[PDB]
């Protein structure tokens, strides 16, 4: 309707000006010697979610105006569905909270409320928005999201539909949200002593932010818990359907991530700690890593997209399939996937094992909004196939 | 359409955040000893226009959803008219320029561009938006506005329709725009010497901002030029129609303003300058002023609104007329007109003759966005009558 589109504009406009204010405050009110990297590592876990939901608004727009008819296969109410403006304005509104909380971290108010609470105000109000019991703030759709999350986070005993699989593949590109929540727990165990001045943005002494209980231990577990839940979900689909080719090949592309991060974590804890003879010892686990990324890339480009098949494919479109529901321009980007799958797998190796600590908050902070854009491309070119198949 | 409503939201959101930034910069980046009053007296002539156009968006909304059918009597194309969102987003966009220019006056950029140009950038880009020759930025409607302004500012030889009269009555509440343009000419003749530091916001020495050529002279002419053009326009309607009661009574309510400001200006220049014996000498010209304001108020409440007539009026609505097109709530406010007509006439006496120089930039700056709201109420309760009569 007109009010929802007006709220889309209102939240996008407030988001644009507060983003410009964020850039201007980061440039002309830069910190003297305090580390900005804990602030980036906490607020990245909100920025990626908001960018995911804004790109999901573009995703629902693309499915709406291409004959995808996503309400048939998501198992939704076709009379009362969620249009793309509703996702746009939810993404905008959460962006307003994110920008206001980060401006509160920059421009600190009076000394009664220190600067550390504002990230908890951000994430707590996002959760309180999510589990609002009976209010009108998306009662129908968000409780479907909560039941979906309950069925996804408990992978056994629940038969997977499509929306279960779809959002379990959405956690595959939003693993950094769980990483940043775990880092927020680690940082607030590090700096619960308030001093009433700076909870966030500590001094140039990092106070051992890389040291914790079970170094490269449970951090890899919080890393791999989306890949693990999607692996067990695909195994439950194997227990139900008992069809080999769409399942065990699909289970392999997350078992590869489960192996790769674990082997890179043992590399990371056997490089700094213990015998540092691993110059050729884990050189095989970068060729295995290359195979484990090309495996997911070929799976991403051949069967969930169906994107080039010489078996009953149209001759003049080697790029695309036999029949395509997207229009002629905005082509089926194999390039934006062949680069950003590599970017995602470099990043997922970097921001968990901390191979490069000097670049662990720049490479990850650049490549994670690019891997969200890769997942944005994935949504178009997977639901051009699920409607067809 | 959806894109225009999205732009309404976008411009309203950017306007809201830049307004909050304006308040925060005026509070926490307050001037030490520099006078803020030239800055207020220049930017009030943009703020009143933008508030007028935003309230005109609410006006077209009110005429659209009450059966007014304003396209019949404005002599417009009913297939291609201007909806209320278009006025909302034009008002929003000009608000974006106004807030950006005033933030440029607060947060000054580098020394190549001084702070004085930004008001000329504001008003020059507003004019360049207005007289855009062939671009798509409202080609159809704004050239109708330009031909309307050419027919209004040249009152003889042009037969008045309704839109001519309507916008000539819109200059009756936007006289402060002409005052602030004249003050901008006076201030830039005062401070054309740049010094590359502060064109706007001079030091506590005002450098004789009340002294000019023909003190209380041509300033009263620029004051009374909307009332004068509406007076001659009503006289041309008397030359055409030759009907006495809707015309000479209508001519009287602007001849009263033409007399009142002139007599108050001679009071102002015979109080500070010359013999200051006018303690009872012009005391009759505040009772005459009271009669000259009640004359316009009774004209505003009896015949252009028709708002209470015991001759063939409905019995249970003493507040309203026999048949009313607005719905039951949001009543026909005689109170918001009986107060704000007085507020407008206090203000129009203050900001031209400068009776109270210490309150000449606070009383005027408060009461002029209230007189624009009075004109906003006038638009509803005049076009509830012109459709009926």
């Amino acid at each position: 309707p007109a009010w929802t589109t007006f709220r889309v504009g209102l939240f996008c406009g407030i988001f644009i000006v507060l983003n410009i204010t964020l850039v201007l405050a980061a440039v002309f009110k830069l910190e003297t010697d305090r580390s900005i990297w804990p602030l980036i590592r906490i607020y990245r876990g909100g920025f990626l979610l908001i960018e995911f939901l804004f790109l999901l608004g573009i995703n629902t727009y693309g499915w709406r105006q291409a004959g995808v008819n996503h309400v048939l296969i998501f198992e939704l109410n076709p009379r009362s569905n969620l249009s793309h403006q509703h996702l746009f304005e939810i993404a905008g509104f959460l962006g307003i909270l994110w920008c206001l909380s980060l401006l509160a971290c920059f421009f600190a108010p009076i000394s009664v409320i220190p600067t550390y609470v504002y990230p908890l105000a951000l994430y707590g109000f996002m959760v309180f928005f999510l589990i609002n019991p009976t209010k009108t703030f998306y009662y129908k759709s968000r409780f479907w999201l909560l039941k979906l999350l309950f069925r996804v986070f408990t992978a056994p005993f629940h038969k997977v539909g499509f929306a279960d699989f779809w959002l379990a593949d959405q956690l595959n590109s939003l693993s950094v949200i769980l990483m940043d929540l775990e880092y927020m727990i680690c940082f607030y165990s590090l700096e619960l002593k308030w001093d009433e001045s700076k909870g966030l943005l500590p001094n140039n002494s990092e106070e051992s932010g890389i040291c914790h209980k079970y170094t490269y231990g449970v951090r890899a577990i919080v890393q791999c818990i989306p890949a693990w839940l999607r692996f067990i979900q695909c195994l439950r689909r194997y227990r139900d359907t008992k069809r080999a080719f769409p399942h065990l090949v699909n289970a392999g592309k997350y078992s590869t991530t489960f192996f790769m991060v674990t082997f890179a974590a043992l590399y990371s804890t056997h490089k700094e700690r213990g015998h540092s003879d691993t110059m050729v010892f884990f050189y095989l686990w970068i060729v295995f890593y290359i195979i484990s990324s090309c495996y997911t890339l070929i799976w991403d480009l051949k069967m969930d997209w169906g994107l080039f098949d010489k078996n009953a494919g149209e001759n003049t479109f080697l790029r695309e399939e036999i029949v395509y529901p997207q229009k002629a321009y905005y082509y089926c980007a194999i390039i934006e996937d062949v680069i950003l799958r590599f970017a995602w797998t470099i990043q997922i190796s970097i921001t968990s094992t901390t191979l490069l600590p000097h670049s662990g908050d720049i490479i990850a902070t650049v490549f994670a909004p690019l891997e969200v854009f890769r997942r944005f491309v994935w949504n178009f070119f997977r639901l051009e196939n699920e409607h067809l198949n």
